[PDB]
């Protein structure tokens, strides 16, 4: 028997509490999402990314599967079971669910950002409200779930976008076109995602500034939500790769593993090797090497993948070792090796043939030393692939951007108030500013429908109505043009 | 019709790529989940906790609604889609796919520790092999999603038992016993984890350790998979409580507020109240004081809550402070207002009609300083409620606990052979000695025999049916007894 989580118990215990404590008479409870801080060194706006998969996923499939659709009788007894048995009350009220079975949509008004915009730290981005004076209870009801669902993917596109932002800088530094940026950052953070749901809605963030990618599920959340087909579009793509694991299982003739897997499994096209699962620097000097010929002569790309070592030292060189490739690194070795082209700013780029991914505790700051030191021995960018890997995308909280939830504005009796302890107070606005994104706020409704047409903010979600659609394309263009 | 993720495609993209690159002959893979490292301090030893909620969720149900109860077609149509258009394979091989769908189960062997147990760092927990040569390639195809699915509950579970770890010693010391604690810590944590999924994970991590949370998902997660009943047993608990945006709409009045919340909407039972939306000391020192009277008559507990300031100083006291409210802290103020009882030791319990709640920013280490300083006082433990938030259970990562998933031993043409890069090699086994769990490794399928008698690990999925079900109740007794 599938077990059915209420729709009306997706939140913190003390929500369902609240609806009563409010004062007689309120009729309106108005609530703004923020990212109100930046924890990251360089980050002062977000990439505004997740609220349609939210709002499709949760507001309009789960609650109408799941809720409206259902006899009033078994929402209603859900409700009161969870509740007799959990807060100790006898007779559990829900006859607020019952008139919100019966009215048979959610009574709520949701406006949000483009997605892809972005928020500069302190602006909102999202607003919901009540419709209806009698659910004002509903608004604070979701926030919690809300909250829970939309910070890791705006979290995960702003940090992917950041590595974006250092690959385009030296991508038109070294080569004068972005043109391989798209597969210059890979997600392989799937595994240390903390949820299967967390894995796809990070994956998503990703996607909207790379096009490479590990994570199948994120590919398959664009196609579910964000109109995304793979039929006619690159909404994500990976290629063949070897594993630490795989390599071990073949053994130490590395000489015939590699060229089984370059001349006879993968003849053409990419294929990644790992190569450190032994001796590393042995693998490029006796085996790379020994294969030129035969990397040279596919139609394709052979990427050598290490795994271990400082990053930065195995790409870029340790100036202060004794070995003659341990101090060039990876990049200078097989430009060494194979050579290559200059680009039109001067930088070395390796022949199309041969390759480098590395993915091993792939920091922002490691990508920029990365760059900046492949720059400074006249290395252009582009020669590394970087595998961004749980660290990044896991390794956050929702007070990394200092994201709420606040209610900021209610109406009782017709008397409209701000609502804020000690911030924003009153109805929220964000209006183009000369060039800059500015927060308006302690607007009464007078002058909020004053400012309507000047609000980014536009009307996305009202009564169970979806009233925009944005698609993955429409997104990257947004956010990358 | 609604969004499939294809039950063969939850993984890594080049985890698809790896059947092909095995040696010829494979016929067996077997990897362990190993807790490699600890990053915590003082916790040398992880919570057992997962493995049941994954197998059940995805193993079983998500493979049997999804690939094993669909026709053979459309599973091998939604596979060759995604590898078509990802991986730019013109007519991908999905034999293998259609050969699983016709075996009708997963040839799988997963074994694991009992659930509850305390598992030392870098010995493992749970293995995973295939049961039928063919379907070698299984047992990697699901290593990425069941990391993506078990280090949070265990990681949650572990971090919930360091505070309970606190709190037990605290209380045996400070009362002579432990009858509070499990509602000494709350999980207030469900706003700010990175999905629902990964809420209900860590949630029920929570509640192996305490009863109290505002986490419902937590216990109705318990209920889905662990064979919980919330009318049977107490799964978890709370209580109504206030919350800024409720206390500043109802205004300055606090006194009549807090009276009508006391007297009117909550006469008897638990009732929390957010206290620092205008000025914490005030409503101490003026309102809680006003009310004491009121407060003790009822039958039931008014449970104030502070939400800002610093959480050791607020509780017990500043030193530097002029104010005597400031310097004595809110278990010594509310002592002075409403006293209480003594205990054995010479320890002070507040009045059960008061009580202190702090759910902002709460650490393992900030919940030990406050029960050391408490102590210091003279003020036993159980006098304060821990709110455990998101700063504990999402900020981490699989690193944390070090987790890995490691192919450690395979059968090659019939021959025996060991996995690793250059750690555990061959079959391993965890053996009680004395009261220490250590790892015996290297082992051939003989020697795994016979020390089957000895190893902790039991069988829990073989070959499609589960064949250990444990319940919370069980792994609740297994934790604390
Ligand atoms: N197609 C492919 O080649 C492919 C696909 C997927 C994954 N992979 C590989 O699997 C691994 C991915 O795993 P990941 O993304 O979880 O690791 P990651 O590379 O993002 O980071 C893991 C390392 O970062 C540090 N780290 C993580 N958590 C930390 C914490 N709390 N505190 C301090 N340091 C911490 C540690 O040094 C850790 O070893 C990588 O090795 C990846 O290359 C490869
Ligand atoms: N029944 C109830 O009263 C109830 C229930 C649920 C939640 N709540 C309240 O809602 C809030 C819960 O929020 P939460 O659990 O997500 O936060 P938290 O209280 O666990 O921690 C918040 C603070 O921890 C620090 N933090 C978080 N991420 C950080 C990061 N990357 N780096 C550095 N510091 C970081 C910051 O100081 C942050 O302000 C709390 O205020 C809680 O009291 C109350």
């Amino acid at each position: 028997t599938k077990y059915t989580y209420p729709a009306t118990l997706l939140c913190d215990f003390y929500k369902v509490s609240h609806k009563e404590q409010y004062p007689e008479g309120t009729e309106l409870i108005y609530s703004t999402w923020t990212p109100r801080t930046s924890r990251v060194e360089d980050i002062d706006r977000v990439v505004a990314f997740g609220f349609q998969g939210f709002i499709k996923k949760y507001l309009i499939d789960y609650f109408n599967e799941n809720f409206f659709k259902r006899p009033k009788q078994d929402v209603v007894n859900e409700y009161k079971r969870v509740i007799k048995h959990t807060l100790q009350v006898d007779d559990p009220d829900a006859s607020h669910i019952e008139s919100l079975h019966e009215l048979g949509y959610l009574p709520i008004k949701i406006k949000a950002v483009k997605e892809g915009t972005f928020i500069p730290i302190k602006v909102p981005m999202l607003t919901i409200e009540n419709t209806i004076p009698e659910f004002f209870w509903i608004t604070n009801y979701l926030e919690t779930l809300m909250s829970n669902e939309i910070w890791q993917p705006t979290t995960s596109a702003t940090l992917a976008y950041e590595y974006r932002k250092i690959l385009d800088e030296y991508a038109m530094e070294t080569v004068g076109n972005k043109l391989a940026v798209d597969f210059q950052g890979h997600d392989f953070s799937m595994r240390g995602m903390s949820s299967l749901e967390s894995t796809k809605l990070s994956g998503a963030g990703h996607l909207l500034s790379f096009t490479g990618t590990d994570t199948i599920p994120a590919i398959l959340y664009h196609e579910e939500f964000y109109n995304a087909n793979i039929e006619n579009e690159l909404v994500g793509s990976s290629i063949p790769a070897t594993e630490h694991s795989v390599m071990c299982a073949n053994g130490q003739d590395e000489y015939v593993v590699f060229k089984k897997l370059i001349t006879e499994t993968y003849p053409e096209g990419f294929v990644s090797i790992v190569s450190d699962t032994w001796d590393f620097w042995n693998v490029i000097d006796t085996v790379v090497r020994k294969l030129k010929g035969d990397i040279l002569k596919r139609d394709g790309k052979v990427v050598i993948r290490p795994d271990s070592g400082d990053p930065v030292k195995i790409i870029c060189g340790d100036p202060e070792a004794k070995d003659e490739l341990v101090r060039k690194g990876l990049i200078e070795v097989l430009w060494d090796i194979f050579g290559g082209n200059v680009t039109d700013k001067g930088y070395k780029v390796l022949d199309p043939h041969i390759g480098a991914i590395y993915g091993d505790a792939i920091t922002i700051s490691r990508c920029k030393e990365i760059c900046k030191k492949l720059a400074a021995k006249g290395f252009a960018s582009v020669n590394v692939v970087f595998g961004i890997g749980s660290f990044t995308y896991q390794y956050n909280t929702r007070d990394t951007f200092g994201f709420a939830m606040k209610a900021t504005y209610t109406v009782v009796n017709g008397e409209e108030r701000q609502i804020f302890k000690n911030s924003q107070k009153g109805l929220v606005a964000v209006v183009n500013n000369g060039n800059e994104l500015s927060l308006v706020d302690e607007l009464d409704r007078n002058a909020y429908k004053q400012l309507s047409n000047d609000d980014i903010l536009e009307d996305v979600f009202i009564n169970g109505q979806l009233l925009r659609n944005q698609t993955l394309s429409e997104i990257r263009e947004l956010l990358l043009d």
